């Protein structure tokens, strides 16, 4: 459902946006794998990069929203990121177009 390089959806405020994994975090080797640009190897956090606290300590991916910026670009937890299937677009429009 969440691969590395995958399209998912992600909620960004109250509403849901398109979106690219391009990292994802393993809360207990503390090491995310990483789009290329093993083969793909498990690699720890950067010396200035960093995962909020809030979702550390759980699944994580970085993701890039489709159309923003790159500065956008930001770590998600489960709480945050759906999977790009039907019912969760119709759930993205309905929020956009009906509340």
């Amino acid at each position: 459902e969440f691969a590395l390089g995958g399209r998912c959806l992600a909620f960004h405020g109250p509403l849901m946006y398109e979106a690219k994994i391009l990292k994802i975090w393993d809360p207990s080797s503390k090491m995310y794998t990483s789009i290329p640009n093993k083969e793909i190897k498990p690699q720890k956090l950067g010396e200035d990069e960093s995962i909020p606290e809030e979702i550390i300590n759980g699944k994580c991916f970085f993701i890039h929203y489709q159309g923003w910026k790159s500065s956008w670009d930001e770590w998600v937890g489960y709480d945050r990121i759906r999977a790009y299937n039907e019912e969760n677009i119709a759930m993205k429009k309905r929020l956009a177009n009906l509340e």
